[PDB]
Formats: structure tokens, sequence, C-alpha cells
């Protein structure tokens, strides 16, 4: 019963899951034939963190974003949330950081603009993610970095609602946007040098280091790279760098010479009209209403077909149901 | 990082295959033996369940439960190092096909009775039987996990008794849900299903269940035994083992006792450990015997498994 509504639409396959509430389930979208993974959770198992489900589902239905791993499809049965996502085949950043030694600074550069695009545009939309780590990012089937777990969340300028120690900022730990920019400051350094700024064996050994600040600058590490260390990796957060000043930075634009692009490429008022004429065909009707029924983001079939159908158009596949 | 630093001196990490709050769970090469390992790794979130699963899988040792090698201790994690099972949850297996053939049932279901006798024979009762707590291992044999609610769950898999207050439990509940488990793998779905969570309980009480016309005379004997509202009246284990439908394409009854030991010790095994370490030898075999679940432990208990898989009892 907790899979019926799920089934006419999806055709499961694996089990890259089996964790604890959330298990995924590498799954078919039965219409298009893209590639899906399932986010699985127990509506009465998940005990008093239901909350961070609902936070999560709220933040991905209002951001849309080409570094951000998309949300299709919400479905709520009896003890079951369903959330249907971009496929990631490429595994964390983690894993990647952990199999090599230490990266070049122009490799770490070419991952990190994508870090930087992605985390911009979730503060333009009045969030901060508050667990930026290289867990939470993954790689899709086109090596392109896709953020994840919004479970943790902002709008800093809304009605009133910590993460992995290592990435959190002073002011975090004691009690905004530029706790995000020490986080992807943490995530620089790691990148570069294959070790933290900031480690210990006790919790409140760490807790001191991230305090006072101080931290090794290795001696393979560039002038340029350790002066956009210490502009993120600032104690007080009024010193740390603006995002206004991170996108078109000087260490940010070498090999580039253009700055980052954070501007979403993947629109909520722009209807495709390649897709709303397939949908059409499809489902049987005029497309002057057929647009105006897509543009309520029920994050239904109806929203899970039509985000596809334009993924299926970006591969170069086309534009086709059954 | 500090907190990987102990793990990657016996370790090389893979496929990081299941996320979820604090439990997330890594494919892991085991260097010394060449053996793959599954790494459980805990954001140090409900510890107390974290230790009583430890605790009882320290303790219990079988074909068909899903062994520990290693415990590790770091400052913000918790890592267990446990047996390799790639083959899916009996879940995934139940519900890509239809329904499963008696004969085939038979086949799942007498592993199953195989492990819960021997929890059973341990003090324990496991309390949260389940398909998606049966793993398959890469020689399609099952494993049973999550000891994390054990005593010395499933609404849909939970006993009367249980639901409304015990007074009191365990082994009997555990036969109940052995027995929700034998209804879906045979029929496709569940004896007690609903809508809501408060028309389920209702339904758990009552008790009367739907008998499918394809179900055999011996499947529906077997059923009503097991699916008894009072649980002084559900079939024993004793009388499980040796079932007219437990036995009868099988010659002889269920085998549940363990064939995995923890006094006798494998001597291939511990001279080629005396080779690694430069020990004597009865030296080698008193520190085994501390079951002390670090590195040895986990070095001797991939050892023999390699010797059980026919490659040689050699070290890399
Ligand atoms: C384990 O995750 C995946 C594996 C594969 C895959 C593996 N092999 N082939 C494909 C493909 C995709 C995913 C994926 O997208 N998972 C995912 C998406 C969002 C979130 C999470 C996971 C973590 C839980 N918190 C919410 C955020
Ligand atoms: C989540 O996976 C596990 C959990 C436990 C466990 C949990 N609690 N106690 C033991 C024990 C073993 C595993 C495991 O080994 N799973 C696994 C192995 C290989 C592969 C996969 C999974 C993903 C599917 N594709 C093939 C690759």
């Amino acid at each position: 019963k907790d899979y019926d509504e799920l089934l006419k639409y999806y055709e499961l396959h694996e089990t890259i899951g089996t964790g604890g509430f959330a298990k995924v389930k590498l799954a078919c979208h039965i219409l298009t034939g893209e590639m899906v993974a399932i986010k699985i959770m127990d509506k009465n198992t998940l005990g008093s963190d239901l909350p961070r489900i609902k936070t999560e589902i709220e933040a991905l239905k209002n951001l849309r974003h080409q570094h951000i791993c998309q949300l299709y499809h919400v479905l709520e049965t009896a003890n079951k949330i369903f959330m249907v996502l971009e496929y990631c085949p490429g595994g964390e950043l983690f894993d990647y950081i952990i199999s090599q030694d230490r990266l070049s600074e122009e490799e770490t550069r070419v991952v990190f603009r994508q870090i930087v695009s992605a985390v911009a545009y979730v503060h333009s939309q009045g969030y901060a993610h508050r667990d930026l780590k290289p867990e939470n990012l993954l790689f899709d089937e086109y090596h392109k970095l896709k953020l994840i777990d919004f479970g943790l969340c902002a709008k800093p300028k809304g009605n009133k609602d910590c993460g992995a120690l290592a990435y959190a900022a002073p002011e975090l730990i004691q009690g905004g946007s530029e706790a995000d920019v020490w986080s992807m400051g943490i995530l620089l350094y790691v990148l570069m040098c294959g070790f933290l700024p900031f480690d210990d064996d006790t919790a409140a050994a760490l807790v001191a280091k991230i305090m006072r600040g101080k931290y090794d600058v290795p001696k393979w590490l560039s002038p340029s790279s350790i002066l956009l260390l210490q502009q993120m990796l600032q104690v007080d957060p009024k010193k740390r760098i603006s995002m206004k000043n991170l996108l078109n930075h000087p260490w940010i634009m070498q090999d580039y010479n253009y700055p980052v692009e954070w501007q979403s490429k993947n629109p909520f008022i722009h209807l495709d009209d390649d897709c709303v004429t397939e949908l059409s065909v499809h489902h049987r009707n005029n497309r002057q209403t057929m647009e105006d029924l897509i543009s309520l983001w029920q994050y239904d079939h109806l929203t899970a077909t039509y985000l596809l159908l334009l993924a299926k158009k970006a591969r170069g596949k086309p534009v086709r149901l059954r």
C-alpha cells in the first residue's frame, strides 16, 4: 500500500541506500525513461526529526539551479515520504579528496567555482545551507557537482525555525550567509592540502582551535591561495569576504578571466515550448491552460514529467513520452 | 583527517552506498586479507541503540547473522566493520517479482528460522524482524541485521501483545513477525494493511486475515499456528524447527546451531597470524581468545572466510 502510488510512475532498481530512515532506491521514470534516485523516509520511525525532511522539501521546492541536486516529485503515503531526486552516480566530493592525495590549485578551482556558483544562488533566494562539507556535494554522470541536504536551513531575514564541527564558523559554535563563506574556506583548504586547518583528538580542543583561528600555511600554497584563505577564514564574520567580492576574486578568475556565473539556468517562470507541446499531446488538451497547470509547481507527476523532459532535451536525446 | 587515520591503517575505502543522518554505509577493502567489508559510520542520535547492537553482535556468531569484525571509536565517530552483503534486502527481492512460490519461500524461510532459533538460544529476542532487515551475501545467503531494538519496530510486523503493553514479552513476538514475513513471501503483500495507523492496530487485535486461493492447505495450517493473537497459543520454536511445512522437500529439520565458533580455533589461520606477528603460538591463540573486536579479531575472522572460499590462508 506504501508503494502503489510510487509504482504507477517509477520502475524501482537497486538500493544505494539501506541507511537509517532514508534509503536511496535507484529508479527509472516510466514516461520519459530517465534515471532518478528515490529518497524514502519513515513518517513514524524518523522520531522528532521529521521537521528536517519538511525544511528540506520546502527549500528544494523554491531552489532551481544547475549545481543544486533537483527535486522532481514529493509523495506522502501512510508511513512513508518519497523524494524523487536528480541522478548522481559519481560519488561524494569527499570520496574524491580521500582517493587522491591533495589537489592542484587549478584542479581545486575547477571544482571550487561550482561550489561558489551554487552557494551564491542559495544566498540570493534568502537561504543559508548551514552544513557545507565535502559529503554534501555529489557528482553527476557528466562530472558536475550538485549540492544536497538542506535539512538545516535559513531564511535569516525570515521566521524563527549545526552540522560538522571542523566546518562550523566561530559565531555558529558560540551562537547568516557569512557562516557558509567560512565553511567554503575550510573546504578550499582541504582540497589544496589534503588535511583540515583545525583538527584534534577531542571535540573540546577542536572548538578552542576554531575560536583562536590560527592555522598552518603549507609551503606548496601559492601567495594568491594564501590571500584568499585569510579573507575567507576570518574569525569575525563582518571581516569575512562578501559573496559579491568572492564571485570576481583574482584567485577565482585565474585561467578563466570571466567571473563565476551564479544565476540559474533552470527557470520557474519561463516554460520550454518543446515540453509544453509534448505534455499537451499526451494529456490531450490546450497548451494555454497546460502552461497555467505546470505553473502551480505542485511537485506531483506533472512537475516530474515536465522537468525530466527538460533534462532529456538538455542531454541531446528527443522530447518524447509514452 | 584525524577521524579516519586509525580506520585507514587497516581499510582501503570504496563506494559511499547509503546516506541517512547519523548512519552512513561505505564499502571497504581489508588491506591484510584482501577481503571486502561494509563499514557503518555513526555521527557520534540514539547511542544506547548503537551500544545494544554492538553488545549483542559481540556475543552472537552464526552463518545467518551478519558478522561484526571490528569496532573503532574516534572523537566524533563509531565505526562498525561488518560482513559483505551485495545482494540487497529480502524486501527488494519480494517487490521486484510479484510473489514467491512455496518452495522458493521455503529455501528463504529455513534460513530466517535457523538465525532466529539461535538468537533465542543465546537469551536474545530481535523485536524488529521484517524483510528490510534480512540481506543477501554474494552467495545468495540471508544475513539478519539491526539488533538495535533487541532485548536480553514496524507496526504491520508487531505482535498484538506488543502493541497493547506486553505483560510481558519476548520470543513469541518474534514468532508472530516470522508469520507476517511468511505471508508476504507467498502473497506479495501484508495480512494486515491500511491507510491509517489507527486502523492497522484494530486489524492486528481481531487477527482475521485473507487466505488467498493459491496458498496450499500446508501453508494455511502453518500460518494460523504462527498468527495466533494469544501468544501462549502460538507455535513454539521447538515445534517450528521440525514442522511438516518446514520439512516438506528437505529430508531433515532446520539446523539452527552455529557453525561459527568462539572457543574452537582454526590452526591454519593461527599459524598464518603467528608468522605475521612473529609470536610463539600458545600466545597467539590466548590473544585471539580475548575477542576484543580490534584488528586481530577482523584479520582472524576474515582469514577464516578466505580459508572457506578456497583461496589460500595467506596475508598480504
Ligand atoms: C546515494 O545517493 C545517490 C546515489 C546514486 C548512484 C550510485 N550509484 N549510481 C547512482 C545516484 C544519486 C544519488 C542521490 O542523488 N542521492 C541523494 C540526493 C539528495 C540527498 C541525498 C542523497 C542525501 C540525503 N539527504 C538529502 C539530500
Ligand atoms: C548498506 O549495505 C550494507 C549494510 C550492512 C549492514 C547494516 N547493518 N548491519 C549490517 C551490511 C552490508 C552492506 C553491504 O555490503 N551492501 C552492499 C554491498 C555492495 C554493493 C551495495 C551494497 C550497493 C548495491 N550495488 C552493489 C555494491
